[PDB]
């Protein structure tokens, strides 16, 4: 299990999805980036994953 890497947006947070094989949801991880600049981050914990997906939330105000 090599570390994956991740490029955060500013300001941002990302969740990251582990997906198995019927397209299943296995866990969720998250990486803050209150930056106003892109930041990489590792993960190097994660279950046995067949694919993982992104999403971009926002760190302003709701
Ligand atoms: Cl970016
Ligand atoms: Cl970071
Ligand atoms: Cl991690």
């Amino acid at each position: 299990k090599k570390p994956i890497a991740f490029k955060v947006p500013p300001n941002s947070k990302l969740k990251v999805t582990f997906f198995g094989p019927y397209n299943e949801v296995i866990t969720n991880v998250s990486i803050i980036n209150q930056l106003s600049t892109p930041k990489c981050q590792t993960i190097t914990r994660y279950p046995n994953y067949t694919k993982y997906e992104t999403e971009v939330r926002s760190l302003s105000s709701c």
